[PDB]
């Protein structure tokens, strides 16, 4: 298990995400949604150029598993998943950019349900989450699981657990006071409130 510290201005979203008072909470799922979705867009396109990067699996698909044994919410996708190097150092650095100009909207009157405009809805993930666990595969590199409970630092492994072909699995460890995202009802009228028009198959698990 490898500790790597957050670059310093993600930290700081982070844990502006965490403190801010701001009730519209449900639109993370419409943020993950939406990055699965772009997964799924790039290796659907790098496939036209390449077939073979869909040896590992044809189908692309989006799906929601709620869990209220283990209290968490799962968002699988069978997009074009995170090498070891997109874990650790390159969605960081892209993100620095979006990261800067979305703090500076939100001084100018923009608010957190904007963060996606900014290309930083990962983090919204923590409106809900204490803990988020992302199981990933890429076709060039193994199968990790990232975990962060946010304070600053986020742990890669490599993942042991059972093989996905190809994809990201975004598990959100759900805060206490924030397990009607694990309702069905709840899902579906988010889902159908945000997301309604996503170009992949959305299966909303139920329990
Ligand atoms: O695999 C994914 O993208 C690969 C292709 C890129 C697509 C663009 C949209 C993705 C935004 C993401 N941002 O993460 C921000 C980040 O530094 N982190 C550290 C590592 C763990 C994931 C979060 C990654 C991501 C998020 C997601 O909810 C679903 C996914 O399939 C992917």
């Amino acid at each position: 298990v490898e500790t790597f510290a957050f670059q310093a201005e993600i930290a700081q979203l982070m844990s502006l995400i965490i403190n801010t008072f701001y009730s519209n909470k449900e639109i993370f799922l419409r943020e993950l949604i939406s990055n699965s979705s772009d997964a799924l867009d790039k290796i659907r396109y790098e496939s036209l150029t390449d077939p073979s990067k869909l040896d590992s699996g044809k189908e692309l698909h989006i799906n929601l598993i709620p869990n209220k044994q283990d209290r968490t919410l799962t968002i699988v996708d069978t997009g074009i998943g995170m090498t070891k190097a997109d874990l650790i150092n390159n969605l960081g650095t892209i993100a620095k950019s979006g990261t800067k100009a979305f703090m500076e909207a939100l001084q100018a009157g923009a608010d957190i349900s904007m963060i996606g405009q900014f290309g930083v809805g990962f983090y919204s993930a923590y409106l809900v989450a204490e803990k988020v666990t992302v199981i990933t595969k890429h076709n060039d590199d193994e199968q990790y699981a990232w975990e962060s409970s946010a304070g600053g630092s986020f742990t890669v492994r490599t993942d042991t657990g059972e093989p996905m072909g190809r994809g990201t699995k975004v598990i959100l460890h759900l805060k206490e006071d924030q397990t009607e995202y694990l309702e069905e009802r709840r899902i579906k009228e988010i889902v159908k409130k945000h997301s309604q028009f996503i170009g992949y198959p959305i299966t909303l698990f139920v329990e």
